[PDB]
């Protein structure tokens, strides 16, 4: 095996960002999705809280632990040796929790983490809250990361556009950047002009969130690129299509008594053989044998 | 939220039931949830599907704890009887005992143990030898004494490597040892199904895995041929993988996922499936001063 180090992975990720061509970053909720993405030719992967929790059959409500997220992230790197950006929500607690989350991700050889200014958890009764923490509140958290894990590329998410306003978001963004963030995820900017303007007023590479059925139209990556973005995520797609596929094949087996008609909708044992690199284990066992 | 004994006694009733029991493989909780919503009454945790989901080959390099934690996820999501492929029990008799308790703790209904030999020798990785009959008998004995409430399926690979006769002999011994049902891998034809059925003192499980040594019989046909249950072990992962491939290629080469919108679970169905409402009702219900 020839795995990379975390510091190699973070720098490779940074390179990918600074690159002239836009970086597409697919969400992979598990190691199999991670392997397919790599084989499909993607150079970075995304672990979204949404897809992760949904995989475990849970709601995206911040009830998973940093330990759990760091282990699934392990699975991703262990499988692909690709830079992985991990959505760490708000750091799973305070400055100290954020500090430990940072170490655990470096241990998992995570290349980058995404932290947000959303205020969590939500007050009882108003669990559908939209309030954010103070700018300083995230600033300190970012400083905590830069302190304990300087080898970690930081993407900072802000939901300030839809709750406080455009210029408010720009102000928050530039603060997070000077605090140590290397890139900005501006949730739900509302137009072409807002994208270009935000890019113009903020001194950092920008991330675009291409999640389906959301507040963002289906622009191509090329479109995002000339509009001022240098990376784009497809966070939950892997789980959306998988869940659809369960439904269709389970329906079929229950209805018809057989999976006969869905054979074409399947990865073959041959494709599986090569995907999990079964061969490379064989050459290992025999090389040792002689 | 059923007890382990409840989940085990129901699975056993499902087996003895007149209608053949369909058991789909669910490699994770989401698969598990959909199987439940689809109407299935029991779930399977496949060794091949689990490991591959973690990007590993089925070579017995996952630990019992690993499998135990995934089984835990499945039972938690659905509260359905789950049958877990525990391989050879991940070690000796005392390892088998440990594996059993862990599964009982995880609220697992049934386990499946096989007579293949593990680990496999160098150079003989692709080897296909089984353990001595008593070795598996001792292991079944272990599970009976340590976890009496756990339903036992014993898989024999004897038809393929030894002969049809030894398969029957091994199976019957496993039965008398404590196996509640037997999994006869790769019986060759319907003739061999019935004969084995006539010669084996137990409920039988059919392996309906794809691209294998077994034709695509319907569940009802298996029932007519002697079987009381049938698994669909790797299917969830088989369809999950190909969907990744198609959508990722789409994104990679189109620059966008627009054309896969109809091939996706909606936010609304997601919301439904994970019971997001239940958490709202819990959260808001407590908000009463």
């Amino acid at each position: 095996n020839k795995q990379s180090t975390q510091e190699e992975l973070a720098n490779r990720f940074r390179a990918l960002v600074e690159a002239n061509e836009i970086l597409q970053i697919p969400g992979a909720h598990d190691a199999m999705a991670a392997l397919v993405a790599r084989n499909t030719g993607f150079l970075a992967l995304y672990l979204s809280g949404a897809a992760y929790t949904a995989s475990k059959g849970l709601p995206d409500l911040g009830i998973v632990t940093s330990t759990e997220v760091a282990e699934r992230a392990r699975d991703l790197v262990r499988a692909t040796d690709l830079p992985v950006l991990v959505d760490i929500d708000t750091g799973f607690g305070g400055v100290l929790n954020v500090a430990r989350t940072a170490v655990e991700m470096v241990e998992a050889k995570v290349a980058a983490v995404q932290i947000e200014d959303q205020q969590l958890p939500k007050k009882c009764g108003h669990l559908n809250g939209k309030k954010l923490v103070t700018t300083e509140e995230l600033v300190q958290k970012i400083k905590a990361i830069k302190e304990v894990a300087p080898s970690l590329y930081i993407v900072a998410r802000t939901d300030a556009r839809g709750v406080e306003g455009l210029d408010e978001a720009i102000e928050r963004a530039n603060a997070y950047v000077k605090a140590g963030a290397d890139a900005i995820f501006p949730e739900a900017l509302q137009s072409e002009e807002e994208f270009r303007l935000f890019n113009s007023k903020v001194n950092a590479p920008l991330l675009a969130n291409m999640t389906e059925f959301g507040k963002t139209p289906y622009y191509s990556a090329e479109e995002f690129a000339n509009m001022g973005f240098q990376m784009v995520i497809y966070p939950v797609t892997s789980l959306r299509v998988a869940a659809k596929a369960y439904e269709n094949v389970f329906t079929l087996i229950k209805e018809t008594g057989s999976q006969k008609d869905a054979l074409s909708n399947m990865q073959t044992r041959s494709e599986l053989y090569e995907t999990i690199s079964y061969h490379d284990f064989e050459e290992l066992d025999t090389g040792i044998a002689k």
